[PDB]
Order: C-alpha cells, then structure tokens, then sequence
C-alpha cells in the first residue's frame, strides 16, 4: 500500500495527502522523500507540496525535524545583491501570506536600490534592471509554498493567457470584481482558497509600468517558467 504511494510521487498531491494522513509510516515517507531531493536544484512542485503538507500537520516533532534538516527551507535562497531571503521562506512555511507579502515587497525595494529603499515604492526602470537570480529565488519560494498558486510567473502566464490585456488579468486573480478595486489590505484573501495569481500584490496605484516590466524580465524564460 505505503509502497505504492511512495512511487506515485514521481496526482502527485494526491499521494502526499493521502501518505501525511497516514500515522509515522506515511510521515516517515515523505520525510525520507525530502531526504533524497532537497537542496532543490530546480524548483520542482511535489517537494514543496511534501514540505508544505508536513509543516502543515503542526506536529512538534515534524516540525522541529523539518527545522533541522532543513533550516533554510527546500531552496536555495540564493542572491545576486547577498540579499536574506530567509524571513520570506519563514513567513510561506507557516502559511502566513501576508507577512510574506509584505517581506516580497520590502525585499524588492532593497533589492532596487537605496533609492527605492527610502521612497519605498519602485520605479519600472529599476524593475527592468533587476538581476534575475534574486526574483528567481522569490518566485520559487511563493510557488513551492503554495501548490503553485502564486507567484508573479502565475500572474505572467494569465497575462499572457489574456493576450497582455490587464484589464483582464484583474478579475482573473481577484485585483478586482467588476468597476471596483479590491480595497487593501482587508479586501484581499490571505490564504489557498484565493484565486491563481491572488499573491504577491502588485499596488497599481501608480499604473501597471512596473507589474508590465515584471512580467516582461527575461528571469521567467530564462529559468523555464
């Protein structure tokens, strides 16, 4: 039975469910599991599901274990500019989507420069001129730590999946519902039952530029999202 589980891994998430509501033998699986495949190399979705679903248990001991093991995560945290990213990963491996979304958007300013750092807000010029590794590191985390229903690679391809029309892209990933912008922070849906794309937040209260050059960084060809 276990066994066979143990191979559907490579529906997927479907067998880490149903392995995690299986006592220490299934748990013992799936941390066996992350045993042999993390350090990630590649963001790969079924590993973050098995870390994801484990920390969501609660338990002390799968926890702690997770935490020694993995101190820093599943993945590297990795960046061009010697940026801590670890803040971000803590907020996603407790769920807690809107720390992180904030931590996102801190990060971001840091990762522009002193000057967006202190005005707080981005211009789309200093978006453009972001070093790929760093939003690669971002988005991973996002995207591991969410069954890969956020993440700005999710936003691009409904954007593009919208022929570019952001007026589209709105209502796809719950910015708005109809004539009405939802209203931050308490419009927002801080958790998995949001829409694909809900997370992370881009504020359009200076336009689309930066979202536009985002979505348009060469980071998402370029690593295969």
């Amino acid at each position: 039975n276990l066994t066979e589980l143990s191979q559907q891994l490579h529906k997927q998430l479907t067998a880490i469910a149903a392995l995690a509501e299986m006592g220490e033998g299934g748990q013992g699986i799936l941390l066996d599991y992350l045993a042999k495949n993390v350090p990630l190399e590649k963001p790969v979705l079924a590993v973050g599901n098995v870390y994801q679903t484990l920390r969501n248990l609660e338990q002390e001991t799968i926890t702690t274990q997770l935490q020694r093991n993995y101190p820093t995560g599943i993945f590297p945290l990795q960046s061009a500019q010697g940026i801590d990213y670890l803040p971000l990963q803590e907020a996603l491996g407790s769920q807690d989507f809107e720390t992180a979304d904030e931590i996102t958007r801190d990060k971001l300013c840091e990762l522009a420069g002193p000057g967006a750092s202190q005005r707080q807000w981005l211009y789309f010029t200093e978006v453009e001129k972001f070093p790929a590794l760093d939003l690669h590191t971002i988005n991973a985390l996002w995207w591991l730590h969410s069954n890969g229903n956020f993440g700005f690679s999710v936003q691009r391809r409904l954007w593009l999946a919208s022929g570019k029309e952001f007026t589209k892209l709105w209502p796809k990933i719950g910015w708005k519902s109809g004539n009405v912008w939802t209203r931050w922070p308490k419009g927002f849906t801080w958790d998995l039952s949001a829409p694909q794309g809900h997370l992370p937040l881009l504020n359009q209260l200076r336009g689309v530029r930066v979202a536009e050059s985002l979505y348009r960084h060469p980071v998402w060809s370029q690593y295969g999202w």
